[PDB]
């Protein structure tokens, strides 16, 4: 379980795995943990499925409703709250092995500069939560990985063509560098699923695109 | 770690994956495990590195020390009997957490029929043996799928090539089926390796025959 | 604590931070954890310096014994089954809480090929060795880090001093990415330090030019 | 983690450092631990930042919330009782290991000697508070060397620039004794962050200033 | 119980404090804690006495009898070697509480430099040594204390009469940072133990200067 | 901590020390522990400061609100019996760890005798009550010393005076037996406070009186 | 079990109670702690009879074998040495339970002033020896009343009756002061036993002596 | 701690001892333990003094109560049913350490024979109850000691005078055979107390008809 | 299990009961637990049978040995030695629990006073021996009753006769207050067996004179 997430100017992208291991057998190769919450957010979650589907449902009703009763969106620091009190109210059963931490990556309407209204938060175990300004933040197992060649390759990084490209190899490296993180799959046409926000909204990447910057860069490898 | 071994007409084949984990991080991506001990036979080893090639290391040793002490090489009832006291021995540190299961496959040329001469050997943790009869044995993580691929896929065993086929195809489905045994690499160029066993000797596989039939098996599959 | 050790055409470089921290705290700012055994070849331990200067110091001193004794150096296998002994001798020890892990890396004069004559060896906890040939590799608590940024900057590695600058980015990284590693001083003068071993046998890096590269690092990632 | 705070005639003057490390990794480079409640008194918690970051906005909710209710601002004694009991209501979750130990700093305006009106207040694990009156106190992992720096530094305070200094001076002596205190960061741009309280209210000191004394006293230390 | 040494060009001097304590209740006013090994060299060790003095004397003993027996003084890395054996073969009596750290500090008369020649050595738990290059070195219970107040006293010593100054003036604020480090005893008159090792030898400070120093110190803060 | 209180003629008197420690480190210097809770009464609490300020200040609320509601002081039995349900109440917290001992010492206006007016009781961990008859009685961690001290020293109490110097005698004999007592501080001046009880009521003693003792007492024991 | 020794011009004393206890239950009332290992010195141990008459009964037989052996006897410092090793010796069965303190004095015959030959050397747990120099020191249960009584008797030991009076004087206040301590007995006329070495020898103080001292500060006592 | 009592003709008697022991250190001196709660009867409670006060108050108290509500005392059944639910009611107390066993003694003035109208009644830790008929019950640490001492000397008791002679000598003998009972004091005056009930009611011995008695006792036994 | 022994004036007694109990079921009515070992002494072992026999036989044993081979009887005090060493050559068995207590009662041929010749000694669990010197001793279960029947009725102990009576007295007064412990049996005719130990020699009372005795003291108890 790997997912990435990346600052480009104008916008944010959102990327992550599709794969599910019950110890050390496969049980699923092309599950979904990228989900839109509402029009100008994304989250996704990395941990117990069971408990990740869970929190997705809950914070798009829990932002659905506060919308229909007040009239209104929520601002980007009561929903930033909120997930925060939905991740804290779970640490007993994260405690118990029920863990699951969630990234938020959105964008920000009520911001002076389109071009730097993308917004990444991290949440830890405890619910803190932090504001990523690094310009990327990853989670899961091979967070690390995926990391260091983000931190390699944000040099790259112009528009949303550069930073979905950049996130496909950082969560290729990851899969190369951790055995619980599914590559992609040129047999079955498995590929990963990323979400991209930008002014207009966000909207769902096609996968064919995906797949033929998996396959550019399995050929640029090879 | 996966290591199968079947047996064909006028001989019997062997292979394993290529693949260390150290939990669930990948750290060998080209590991070798089936080896030679001497003319007739060859030995493969699932489990703790450091012991398996002590363990292979050990006994070819042994072996050669009989052989040049007595002047004939041991039978193989003497050999079964050697590489079974050898794991016995070792129970204590299997219990730690030190666990070698070695895998036993060789020629008799004391057989009446050479046709029928091949044996398989498979050793459990308390160090008792029993004799494969059935055509087919797998040892490792991933043993289960193998083996079933191999009772499905057995009835098209003829000859040498045949066999060989069957056992990349079946390490294919184990490493499908498992995240801890590591499948052909199309990119690196890793393939599995194999020896051959039969009465002119033990040969290792050349890589190109294993390239081509896993590349074929990976076209069939697509 | 982390150590380096990647290969370029012609030899092997080998490099190590120079900081010991009790707990959280600072204990050591320049201490030495690279050594070199004798002509041909040079080790690095990461973990308990008590342990880590005895197993050098050991080492060293076993190997000149042999070559006293037989008149002859041992192979470059005898000098990895030494120290894979040593190594396992002391896994108590290391169950127990000290644990030292070392990496070695030589150059073979008894290879056809001059310049792939560089060998890098890694070994384990429980004495399990393995030859590298990635390139590169690190060991330590910041290994992961450093491995990485490997990845991505052993394609401008073509002689000894690209691969030194790679060597020492690699340890400014690890040392970014982790509080235990210690980087560059640029107040005290403290620095990596830094063996190059090739045909003309193993030398130490001098200070001035370990110096010069950290400082255009510094000022290139500003 | 490390927040300092000492007195200087007619205010006094409170700073932290902004790195935050999840065991031995580090997690955050600018992470803000000093926060302003009210006009007259800023507070600097130490420990984990889900907890801290709750205590302070509940401590400025609380505050506010009473001087809305009752018209005027409570005293200082009313506020260090708020907050002790604050403090004691989480020792539980302390004793779990959600630990957060706050310090106070504030303004008396209520004071006979405008020159003494700063107040400097420790807490307990156990909410237990003592008024600081040797003109310094720290918190956090390196408080033992930051509270020796001012001790040995203290003779030297005669106004806010002063003071200033001298709390920089500490914060970097404590971050170059201890591995998990950030230091100032002349590649990032990353300084710590200082808050003045007076007579006129509480005022955050720019990064300017911050940066210009901190590049003066790594200038005098090399 | 604080013992701390540092460097003044042309020799070294070493002290330590006068205190006992079985718990939180004062057993002794005067303990001695430095002792002279042998000529060029003294040692300080702290924590249980019935191990301080037995060290002491084994030390004394083991080197005292290698002259005798080769007719020539050991070297200075082999009076290391020793006590760090020495060390390290009390680490199952330290684990159970029986734990002794000893300080090393002497005079290299085969050194180019005379100036340069004085040497400070530290010991760890496990027997691991490091040589002293900072100029300063403390041991003990309040180390940190000791250690900090030299890190901002060091500036001033340019003779042994300073550096004997600066080591009373730091044990004097770890006794009034430590309620377990016994200060000056102006009513009995009890004063700490100095040792100056120098290019003539190793002597025994008058316990008048002692005094006088003391006396001043206490003055100067008051 | 110590915290002694005797009986003389005429009135009763009662002082305690101003040092506290966490552990084995000085956190306090000027610590005050003896409060005077109404007219003609003062209680001193050693143990847990968190426990001792809120037992003190609930104790005075409870009796200011019981003389406000009755219109008439509470009697000494009274008075008795809400301390010690008081202390009774907190069973559980100390056997935690949050131990509190208070003493009580007090005179009664409804006795026939004025001279003999005076009252002294001590309170156990599980809320029992004793009326102290011996002349004095010493709380603490060195109560055992100061109560010896004041064995010996009681015949010398002839007045409020003699009183107070016995007093300050047993605190500073308490002092030098226990490493936990703070001594009268000669180059801080910060010396112990003390509580004067009579016909008149309870008064504060001034620390000009109780520095003359000490000095006094200081030169005495030269 | 309470033995106290202190030091006189021209000697020393030694005397211990006389009541042996099992638990709470009393065993023995003359029980005899206070033996006479040789010509000048004499010893008394606190805790377990069965092992303390064990350790008067060798001591004694090994000074005389060593005496008899060399033909001169052993140096004070020998004779202390030889008791810290039986002392030590018996750690293991001192943590089952099995604990004995010894306390030795005696007189040192090879000193250049008679008056100050008195020597008092008490033992620790682990094997630990001090030289008694505040002239006086107790060991047992009730030894810390006893050494405060001797604290404020000191000052009255002019001669040998002195000496002996403040020893019992100190015993009884412990006695008083202590459950497990016998005082001297009127009814059955038990009274502790003394010892008294000086130039001559040392001698058993008769029991008439010792009931007048017991009978004349009882009565000053009432 | 022991308490004592006897039936003799026309009557009964009741007393105990006055020392109170924190484990093995004396902390109370006269110590009462003997208590009336109404005019025909008087309680003793044995242990914890905190549980025995509160005991008899509140037993008092209940007696107290349903007296003034129905406007007739209690029957001496009633009185013990309310003591054995009182004693059930602390059984956790008791478990955890607070035990208390009180012992009951009274008049029953609706008997036909006055001369055989005294009871004592003895209770258990669990509440059980049992009414005392061979004359004499003891209870307490000491309990065995003074029931053989009243099993011997109870054929002399034929009045008032005669049991409080017998009660006083098996206290002494309790005190003399157990460290935890107090016997009585010729130097500060203390002598146990006793409570005498008759057909007149229960009233208090005076402390001089006791102090002869004791007298004596102690003059016989010499 | 009781044995008793008290000292007359020419002589010594010695005698014990006749019950041995498995738990709370009786096994035996008539077990001997009282032996002669040789002309002048008697021991009686309490505790476990299969040790006390087996206790009994090697001191007779060992005894014997030693008159043979050196032709002269142990002194009192060696056979004491003996016993104390054999008793504490069994503490690992007795904690496991194996416990046996033995009582030892002798005649000492080599006094001054025939009259007082008489011994009797006790030995602890640890072994530790002392002399019995008020009279009187008594062992096992019931041994504090049957102590205290002796301390009341040791005054009518003038001859032989008169201290079997009391020793008789005695061991029925234990046996009516411990239940397990066996009186005298008038159905069975089992009566206590005891043995007097004079200057002629030690006799076996004859079970007529016991069995009067014990007929008499139950008339007068009737």
């Amino acid at each position: 379980a790997t997912i990435v997430a990346l600052k480009y100017p104008g916008g944010v992208v959102m990327a992550g795995d599709r794969r599910s291991t019950q110890g050390n057998m496969i049980s699923g190769r092309d599950v979904r943990k990228v989900y839109i919450t509402d029009d100008y957010t994304a989250t996704g979650i990395a941990g117990t499925a069971a408990v990740a589907v869970e929190f997705a449902r809950l914070y798009a009703v829990e932002l659905e409703h506060y919308e229909k009763l007040e009239g209104v969106p929520l601002t980007f620091a009561g929903k930033i709250n909120r997930l925060a009190i939905m991740v804290r109210g779970n640490l007993a059963a994260a405690m118990q092995g029920l863990l699951a931490l969630p990234l938020l990556a959105g964008y920000d309407i009520h911001a002076s500069d389109p071009q730097s209204a993308g917004r990444i938060v991290s949440f830890d175990a405890a619910g803190g939560w932090n504001i990523e300004e690094e310009g990327y933040q990853a989670v899961g197992s091979g967070s690390l990985f995926a990391k260091s060649s983000m931190k390699k390759l944000y040099s790259q990084v112009t528009d949303g063509d550069s930073g979905l490209r950049v996130a496909v190899e950082a969560l290729y490296d990851a899969a190369d560098d951790d055995s619980a993180t599914g590559g992609p799959d040129l047999v079955r046409g498995i590929f990963p699923t990323a979400v991209i926000i930008d002014a207009d909204g966000a909207v769902d990447v096609p996968e064919s695109r995906i797949a033929e910057l998996a396959r550019a860069i399995i050929e640029s490898r090879s």
